């Protein structure tokens, strides 16, 4: 197919419904009950048969309202450029990243796109964010989910950043661009800049990029505590 | 066209929306960054103009709510039902926030609006009454959409000001009842303040039908509940 991105995950619909069952029954049973058939149907309806490069935030409002990415106060974890580590940290400390919310869990690691005049997914290729269009259903999903995740944050939240990069805070990242500026006001944020096993840090809490982050948080009336110069192992020990 | 049961659209609706948006974003609650009030007003108009006033859906307000979500800091939220004036004077004095203190709630408070298919203008003549005409009207749908997100957004300790004075301080069919209470997140703690007129005595209290009503809803959602009754209008304020 013509897009520069990999095609939709095979059997997407089955995966998201089975993941929904597993999540609602065995991961976060609670609660209030949710219909996973309805959630799957809402997920498909958001993007199926639509122009794969005209995704808007508004296409996802209904899906999100069925299961907002809300995490109990003091359990929320943000991350940027630290995928593996942040999730290991969350899993071990019993915390929740975006990928641990119902909708994040459904979509984590999946790919999807549709095609006008078709009720099927495009399993051949999907729009690439850089080569094709930013406004694609995969990228917009994560942007909008990220935004609501940031909005619903409460009490103490933590963020895991990459101390082996020149700028641990990337203002063009999803964290920098969508999450930090939408963080609920008056929450408290603790940041951990963590470096490879490995090697001396390339960024710190005193670096320019973190000062940029503090400036955004000052604006959101968010108290900020930053810790750095820790290796992955040292971090996971504290 | 004057066929509906409800008062027509507020005259100057568009001007009023723009003025209030400027006031809110510049003088009341300046944000950490700017919101484009022209864009907000355009989105508000586009939601309903030239549409069947009885075919409103929540989706019609997606763009608008995305421009200005009615969310606020934990512990800040004041809910109300049948206690508008009291609740708002309460909120003001304690520097808390009702829905009407959010950007969109502030824009829309006390206004009416509806359109008519094939017309680019508001219907100044009449608009659908939510009882006598249709529930799916742009005025009722707006408040339900806003109310739901505001309730969703609540965290830590939040409060609701009830009246009674009424045989049922908690009306299960009010917006608070259908839409707010049932959308509070688990572990949120709701304080209910049953305030009678003062005024001769009450009519309802933290014991009654109406509450086993509310409390029941909170239970089963995992919302903690504190009910303070036997309070007057002067005590409370
Ligand atoms: N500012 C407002 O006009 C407003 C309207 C509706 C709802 N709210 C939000 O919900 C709560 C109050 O609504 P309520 O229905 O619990 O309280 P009432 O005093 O019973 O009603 C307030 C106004 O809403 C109207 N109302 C109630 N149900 C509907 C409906 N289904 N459709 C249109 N209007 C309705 C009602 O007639 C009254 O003028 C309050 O916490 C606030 F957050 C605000
Ligand atoms: C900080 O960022 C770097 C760059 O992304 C990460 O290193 C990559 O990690 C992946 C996943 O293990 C490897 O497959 C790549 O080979 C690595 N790329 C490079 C350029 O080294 C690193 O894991 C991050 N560090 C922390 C502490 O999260
Ligand atoms: C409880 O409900 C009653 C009835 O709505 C409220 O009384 C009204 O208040 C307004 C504003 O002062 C008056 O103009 C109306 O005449 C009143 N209506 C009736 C039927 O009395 C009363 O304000 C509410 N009490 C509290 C504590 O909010």
């Amino acid at each position: 197919n013509r897009w520069h991105g990999a095609g939709s995950t095979a059997d997407f619909q089955k995966i998201i419904q089975e993941r929904c069952d597993t999540y609602t029954q065995t991961i976060r049973p609670g609660s209030r009950s949710r219909n996973c058939q309805a959630i799957r149907q809402a997920f498909m309806s958001a993007f199926i048969s639509k122009d794969p490069c005209k995704a808007t935030k508004e296409d996802y409002n209904s899906l999100i309202n069925l299961a907002p990415p809300t995490v109990p106060c003091g359990q929320q974890v943000f991350w940027s450029k630290t995928k593996e580590l942040a999730h290991e940290y969350a899993k071990r400390r019993r915390l929740m990243t975006l990928e641990d919310t119902l909708l994040g869990y459904l979509a984590d690691g999946l790919r999807w796109c549709g095609e006008p005049g078709s009720s099927d997914l495009n399993i051949w290729s999907c729009p690439d964010w850089r080569k094709d269009c930013r406004t694609n259903y995969l990228s917009v999903f994560w942007e909008v989910l990220s935004e609501r995740f940031a909005e619903s944050a409460c009490n103490t939240v933590r963020v895991v950043l990459n101390g082996s990069l020149e700028n641990a805070f990337d203002s063009m990242s999803i964290f920098g661009r969508v999450q930090a500026p939408n963080l609920r006001p008056q929450v408290e944020l603790e940041a951990w800049l963590v470096h490879d096993t490995g090697k001396p840090p390339s960024d710190s809490c005193s670096g320019s990029s973190i000062r940029k982050l503090k400036s955004i948080l000052d604006g959101r009336n968010v108290k900020f505590r930053c810790m750095d110069n820790l290796s992955r192992d040292q971090f996971l020990q504290r």
